[PDB]
């Protein structure tokens, strides 16, 4: 043998009634779904969205890919770069033919074994040189989503899933998810992506910014098929990749140059890392949970729409994610903190359960934050004054050190105008005396211990 196939993840079947509330059905399936890291949600027969665009008017810029296992690919950015175009029909055309020609059969007789079998062969030997390609992108005015939003006239269909849950267009910003409090810019990890695929293009293995959950539709064409590891093993598979491809792990210049590969399962699962494997076929949906590592491989044309979200659950994970940045020195989507004093001062307004857990993760904030502020007085750091770090551009509040953008607080010198460290990097800003520096802070203690009570009363 030389490709054995990983065990296959749950499945899950719904009734009109548990699939009335996504975030509670996520949260019933969990206990099961974070053993496998990914799981497929086959919706009732009834849901039925309608997909319905113009083939001729829809285009968008393909992006080009080789596969080589182990080889380096950079993760996706948001801008299209490019001159070359395809249409959705001239690139379907494209993919049929390129799939029948290369196993002289009909697309849809090539069985989905023979194609895995077929795509870890391929990547695995030097001498092939298949290059696919691909499209990625959020939605624009080319290319829109797949689900019906709101502006044209909509059939009485169309409105029935204009407001569902699972339309992805309207989970991020939904109540029981914690990304639509956020003020911030962050187009990247709000919106959904639009994902074009043909035979053989693939994703490689990463997981979602912040260790946030993923939902990835699969609305018509060919299967796409997914491996998945569970959140828990996330560094045994790190350390794994680190020993086969150390080039991956080098340090990231910057967020649009994340390093990125395909490898196979079986290698995984030699070093006991566990996997497992669905084939998700179109009106399914994928599930991904916090720090799953996830990859795949499209079998045929076909179309997915995809969006990250993070419900209540999350919010520790949140935190930890973070400050696991900080010890790579890599930069981040958005500031945490900033996030949580957002929800704070909307108290009022929020919802009992997400104000409860509110609550306790900022009382973690507050603890620490105490700490930090108490060592760099002892450190002969006096001065201090107020700043509103939400103005900033990001650029603007990265940590010289470890890139963490500050928010609750941040030191600096008149000796180096600009720069910033966080209190964890007192001693990397500059050679002045301590005196010379100057604490920046957006809260006082006694500010923030009121915006924490008043959740506690808002959660009763
Ligand atoms: O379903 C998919 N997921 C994903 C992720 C990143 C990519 F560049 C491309 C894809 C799609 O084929
Ligand atoms: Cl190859
Ligand atoms: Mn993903
Ligand atoms: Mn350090
Ligand atoms: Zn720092």
């Amino acid at each position: 043998s030389m490709f054995l196939p990983p065990p296959e993840c749950p499945v899950f079947e719904p009734s009109w009634e548990e699939f009335a509330d996504p975030f509670a059905f996520i949260h019933k399936i969990r206990p099961i779904a974070e053993q496998t890291g990914i799981c497929k949600v086959r919706p009732p027969p009834d849901w039925q969205p309608p997909f319905a665009c113009d083939v001729d008017k829809l285009h968008f810029t393909p992006r080009i890919q080789r596969l080589n296992e182990l080889e380096a690919q950079t993760r996706v950015k948001l801008g299209g770069g490019g001159a070359r175009d395809y249409t959705l029909r001239t690139f379907g055309e494209m993919a049929d033919a390129f799939k029948s020609d290369y196993f002289n059969m009909p697309v849809h007789m090539v069985p989905t074994e023979l194609v895995e079998k077929e795509f870890w062969r391929l990547v695995s030997t030097i001498e092939e040189d298949v290059t696919v390609e691909y499209g990625a992108d959020i939605a624009s005015k080319e290319f829109g989503s797949g689900f019906p939003v709101r502006d044209i006239k909509l059939s009485p269909e169309e409105e029935e899933y204009l407001d569902s849950g699972w339309n992805l267009n309207n989970m991020p910003v939904m109540e029981q998810s914690v990304l639509a409090h956020i003020t911030a810019d962050i187009c990247g990890m709000k919106l959904p992506w639009l994902y074009v695929g043909m035979c053989f293009s693939s994703f490689c293995w990463h997981i979602e910014d912040h260790w946030s959950y993923s939902i990835n539709y699969l609305h018509w064409g060919e299967p796409k098929t997914w491996y998945g590891v569970p959140g828990y093993a996330a560094e045994q598979l790190e350390n794994v990749m680190k020993k086969l491809a150390p080039e991956l792990f080098v340090s990231q210049p910057d967020l649009l140059h994340q390093l990125v590969t395909i490898m196979n399962p079986n290698t995984l699962m030699t070093h006991e890392v566990p996997v497992y494997r669905t084939n998700q076929c179109a009106g399914e949906f994928v599930i991904t949970f916090p720090r799953a590592y996830h990859s795949g491989f499209n079998q045929g044309f076909n179309f997915a729409e995809a969006v990250n979200f993070c419900t209540v659950d999350w919010l520790p994970l949140g935190r930890q994610c973070v400050e696991h940045y900080r010890l790579l020195h890599r930069y981040c989507v958005f500031s945490h903190d900033e996030m949580i004093c957002k929800m704070a001062s909307k108290a009022d307004v929020l919802d009992v359960v997400v104000a409860s857990t509110v609550q306790k993760d900022m009382a973690i904030m507050i603890e620490d934050e105490k700490a930090l502020r108490e060592t760099v007085r002892k450190l002969g750091v006096i001065d201090s004054e107020r700043m509103d770090f939400e103005l900033l551009p990001d650029d603007e509040r990265q940590c010289v050190k470890c890139k963490t953008t500050c928010f609750m607080s941040a030191i600096s010198c008149s000796c180096k105008p600009g720069l910033l460290v966080c209190l964890h990097h007192v001693k990397e800003l500059c050679s002045c005396p301590p005196y010379k520096y100057k604490l920046r802070y957006r809260y006082t203690l006694d500010d923030l211990y009121p915006m924490m009570n008043a959740l506690k009363l808002r959660a009763e």
